[PDB]
């Protein structure tokens, strides 16, 4: 249930296992050969943490279907030993000296196991198999053909993702080893009540406030009170929390923050906020989905350079190392689960009995609601203590208007409200074609988050006509008395393509696209957020509509800016975080 | 019927009218205002010859629907005066001092008019209106929606071309003024019979051979005979023909050439030929479809640089200035008519009565067969005396497998055979999906010219699977005992996009694409031609599948080479013009 | 003296400190304010390991002059604790709880310190200051103006490097914490003698062979003997060495390899070798000089993709994590020291007394010979047990033909021979203009490694004339009876710049450049190596001659290939590792 971010404490070690491991692609005849027992033979090398897909050469390597084998030797005994894999994508089986230890369905969330039992003296063998297969039982969801069918599924077995990004798999995030005394802290939970005319509830499970610079303060289930400094967007401030328990210490950073909705207003510390930012990705070269601390810190600089404040974990939980990094710098975050691809209208929907299949058919449709719940639990049981997180996104672009939509998301929306000790807003982002009167999110989500492409997929290159449809659909969402946010809107743009009389795919059309849309966003006082799609270019599956990946980014994959990054930087320079609307 | 290329002769003048004219966009209220009478007011400037679409700034200008007005003053009287417009795209009305003189339906072929009658002393006014509307009655054919529908036709009137290139319109080719004595030559026709062990038939209508360097020779309906030097691909040689008649002189260059088919062999002077080249376009910046003598001469250099010999006038007759230029340099040409777009399966076919419309429906389909015939006449009545022309293409990618296909093209195929005093091969290039047993060209065309995209539109990015389909369809065409030529095969490629593990749209995939295809072409001895698509990048209508136009070219629009231009140059260096197959 | 690469063993921990730290730029008033005592205030964030220069926005940040402050909290006691900084660039002062602990001059080599004494119970403070100033007393060497003076040194203080790459500084390589029993292994040294018709000497300081797959074997100052499997380029094989001593274990991988020179032959296991490869850099975005395990493993793939075998640590020792990675994959390495910039002819040489200064003037010249020696010691005392290392490079492009050249490098050449328990070849790479009769390396180095640019800096764009000079200078080096290797030759090339008639900076000129040079290399049987410059594009200081950095790479900075990467891949495909010359 509960995972705490490991760190050097007076009671706990932290031995990182990151490095170059032994690696082998499964050829089917792998598990019967019991490769997990003896050290890998004819093994190649692969760094950890990283996605393997882009680190060796060849289509047969990048597009491999099935299992891969990471191997590594280990050595160390009086303390509780535990092996936390920060993330394995997607499925993982952790052998050790041949004997299985753990399994995990879940590609972008951490899990730990006990280590004292089993284990030996030294020179014992660690093996981790990773599977990449996605289908109707996985999150993210894999289909049975290409997503952009509006290449035939033939011959060789492969993964056909129901999502517009590449299936970067492997040990994406680090593998560490921390220790604990036989009695340990297992979870911390701290809350806040502010008197805007400053008390911190703080349950624990199996304590001293500290202030930013370190000047120690109050001491003590717990509770506190002080004259506090507010955590603000682009103005962070983190108190420290030193938990002293059964001869064990874990330190915790906390920010004082209040989020609630008052109709058409998103309140951050009782002020009228405005989202300025992007949908992002964990996408670099050549790490793929692997973690890249430099690029994380680098994008933060660019975002402050570009006068932003927000972004969304599209379309999966990010790294712990980044969420904390968003606490330090004061970046508003919209956290999101792995629930993308819950939509069987993409491409040609599956056809069991000669007729199309709805998304939530009980027999031939999505079979994810169970695993969907654990993800909501494990995610909120991880990021509950981040002031950067002001909202949860239960899913990206699902069939939120089909039979079964409401009855699918209702229990998930409630589980979200039940487990967040702060009662944060919850939402899902809506596909195009979804209207206010037909969306299961119109009476379920506290804010309306839209993904609309008026002037690109729908209406391009006629920007006059596309503007009419955008206004028509936007006036129709105002009738909910809820806030409306745009989480995706963009236009593919190849860097270096120009013209004075702009056509599609040029840097000039990309600016005119955003000029038209933002001109309409400003006409409505219930729009409390513009989030561009995308922050940077990123890799996808191969298709005719994908020019070496998704070029909708404001920046390139090497983070170099396009002409639109300078448009948004000038625009977002004169738009405040608070009171842009009032 | 007959048009002779004007040139300075002892009897004939030639005053070019090319320059900057007065120009105005029609606003509807134009013909009732009788703008053709008084000189244009509030007029802009436009060079002639050129396509206007790209020479001024603005979508409303580039995408104008309707008429444009060229205006110009003229002045000079004992001779027959005549105004030949080398090409106006598409429809033209030639006023003069307000009084109409001529009209022409036909966008890429010349026409002339008489000038002595009417005309005045000096400072008389010339006005030329040009229309750009295309529909089911035009060649090329315009539809009722975008061509790549596998943007909604809405609100504003526009042209929706049924072809993958831009509707560059205006006075594309020059406007000149030549004079003749009241008795003039109107047509010349010269033929050849070679004894490959050398006689020239030469009718005239209302004469001395001359040899290349100018050493005069035989003299004289006519006839000649000599020990000749053969016109060969990449080895040209043009005799001269000085027609001396009723005090009038017209000089004519001629080449001695023999073309015929002996089963799976294309015979040029009784030798087994092989087409090495491209499908080309009249496409430059910013002239559009306008004539560009430098680029013409420049591409010829590149083609000899790249070790080619052939190309096709895709998809319209080119300039006279280029065809003669192909005679001088020895470039094999496949001449083609304006018949592209005769296919109503593109996009979503029109739907008159709730059900789709076949291409050759008598009531709701193509209405071009009449104008189709005149184009075949006017084209062959123009390019009949070019040794570079070794074949006629009656149409590009038509519905050559639908009801009405045969009965449509049969009279056109015959008119082609009737009017060519050399009995050259005739063909049409076939859409993808057309097979040997279903194509009206399988028993109509003397050679099979295919446009196939195995590995791009159909099968990409799986080059293994795409190879199987290409072999399967190619073995199935061999059973005709006719030669097979590829006139289109390519892959969109953005210059500067690279990867070692190649994906689509990169320069590396483009090479692998051609590597797979050419590997299969060589496996079959009935393939007598590979012609790449395209020679250079060129502009199209705006679509999601068109990244600033058609990037399938080996070169860029400014003629800079891609990595594939160097692949083909190395490949075509070791492939001869003759005997590659035998 | 001796540093062993830390790793999890039965006796030793390894707690990585990599992560996001507190960071502050010195403003002068820093050390007097004793920032090292109290935790940093107004602190920004910076990941470790990384070069800070590119992770925040602004010229004033990227081009900062002076100190930066890394800060971090630490916690843990029965074992010997030690803090090894794998590399700090350039100078480092390691405070802890305010009390200084260590200092290190040396930017690209590791150092460790003792930790038991001092240190506290928990929540004690670690501070690391890093300096970036380079001058005549540093390696690399910093000058007093820009290097490409054939921008005036004015106003603001800055660093003016005497080398063509950027001054990426900071904690480039990781910071870890390992423990040892009070008695520990401090150094291992293993040697080999092969009977080519297989004995391993193995001293230790304060033991069981193991075979690749792990099948244990012989046991035992030591010695061994077996029927061995040879470590070969592109065919690696690493035995394991488990040192069991005073209750302490350290494991060591070893390869059986023999290197010696027999006149014009470089012998690797008594076979005639040929270097196929590049000069490389530790240069990625945005890590700068920071370590990037994915890119390391990625380049190895590309090198095997491109059919290479060798490369050079230009111009500094690389990471331990990469050298071991070169042992696993079988990549020949030419190890190099930080000795670049020992040349005061670059730009305008310094002018103390109105007249130029020679490089090795005792009073106003290079003052590095002392620190130069320690670098040779610390480097060979680190990489002595890598089979990938077949040579040491004492310096890059120094004034190897000026007064003082010989007397400077002589003691360094000897120290190199004294401390390598394998007697590997030693060399330095020579500037252009250096000839055989004038180079202190002509009678000092066992192999002649040249950096020549015939056809670029010297002779471009005339490739005929440049070829004559290259042959003339190459015939003149053959008269030494020593092997000749090219370590640098290239031409700046902007990706995407093309022409059929090639000019400088195009992808075509770059190929013709290498075509001319390699045509001459093959004409001489004493050339035993071609190494391109560079492997990839990389960042430099700003100059008119530097188009966003050094574009001489075969690949781009994001590792995408240029047209020349495919030239070398086809060339190196038919050139073996052995017997290309014989």
């Amino acid at each position: 249930n509960a995972m705490l971010y490991p760190v050097l404490t007076q009671s706990r070690l932290l031995s990182d296992l990151s490095g170059v491991w032994d690696f082998k692609l499964d050829n089917g005849k792998g598990f019967e050969e019991k490769w997990y027992e003896k050290p890998l033979k004819d093994a190649d090398t692969m760094p950890v943490p990283a996605s393997y897909n882009d680190l060796k050469e060849g289509t047969d390597f990048r597009d491999h279907y099935g299992w891969v084998f990471y191997q590594r030797n280990i050595s160390v005994k009086s303390q509780r030993i535990v092996l936390r894999c920060a993330a394995v994508t997607h499925y993982a089986m952790i052998y050790l000296n041949g004997k299985l230890i753990c399994e995990h369905k879940g590609g972008f969330l951490p899990f730990e196991v006990e280590l004292n039992d089993d284990l030996q003296d030294g020179d014992n063998l660690l093996t981790i198999a990773v599977n990449n297969v996605i289908d109707y039982t996985t999150l993210p969801v894999g289909g049975k053909a290409n997503m952009m069918s509006g290449a035939g599924a033939s011959d060789k077995p492969q993964n056909n993702p129901n999502f517009d990004f590449f299936n970067y798999c492997g040990i994406t995030r680090p593998v560490k080893i921390y220790t604990t005394p036989e009695t340990y802290i297992n979870d911390i939970t701290v809350t806040a009540d502010i008197d805007f005319t400053a008390v911190l509830n703080y349950n624990v499970e199996i304590v001293e406030l500290f202030d930013e610079e370190g000047t120690k303060l109050s001491e003590t289930g717990t509770f506190e009170i002080s004259n506090v400094r507010l955590w603000q967007p682009l103005n962070a401030y983190l108190y420290k929390i030193k938990v002293t328990a059964g001869q064990d210490v874990y330190t915790l950073p906390y920010g004082v923050r209040s989020v609630r909705v008052d109709g058409t207003k998103f309140l951050i510390n009782e002020k009228p906020f405005y989202f300025k930012g992007y949908g992002k990705h964990e996408d670099t070269f050549p790490n793929g989905r692997g973690i890249n601390l430099p690029m994380n810190t680098k994008d933060i600089s660019i975002m402050k350079w570009q006068h932003a404040n927000s972004f969304r974990t599209s379309h999966y939980p990010y790294s712990e190392e980044m969420m904390r990094l968003c606490d330090e710098e004061g970046i508003v975050v919209i956290d999101e689960t792995t629930a993308v691809g819950v939509n069987l209208q993409f491409g040609g929907g599956a056809n069991f009995g000669g007729e199309r299949i709805g998304t939530f058919d009980k027999e031939h449709g999505v079979q994810t609601q169970e695993h969907h719940k654990d993800v909501i639990r494990d995610l909120i049981s991880r990021d509950k203590n981040h002031a950067c997180v002001v909202m949860w996104s239960i899913a990206n672009e699902p069939d939120s208007a089909a039979e079964g939509a409401y009855d699918y998301f209702k229990p998930l929306y409630d589980l979200a409200r039940e487990l967040d000790p702060q009662k944060r807003p919850c939402t899902l982002v809506s596909v195009q074609g979804t209207t206010a009167d037909t969306d299961c999110s119109s009476q379920l989500s506290d804010v309306i988050c839209l993904n609309r492409y008026y002037g690109w997929y729908f209406g391009g290159p006629d920007l006059e006509v596309s503007e009419i449809g955008l206004r028509k659909e936007l006036s129709d969402w105002g009738k909910l008395g809820k806030p409306v946010m745009f989480t995706e809107y963009g236009a593919d743009t190849v860097s270096g393509l120009h013209d004075t009389t702009s056509v599609m795919y040029t840097e000039e059309y990309q600016v005119e696209y955003y000029e038209m849309n933002n001109k309409v966003f400003d006409e409505f006082d219930f729009v409390v957020g513009e989030q561009a799609w995308n922050f940077a270019d990123f890799a996808t599956s191969q298709s005719l509509l994908r020019v070496q990946g998704n070029k909708k980014g404001l920046f390139t994959r090497d983070r170099k800016p396009k002409m639109v990054a300078h448009y948004f930087r000038n625009r977002w320079s004169t738009i405040p975080e608070f009171g842009y609307k009032t």
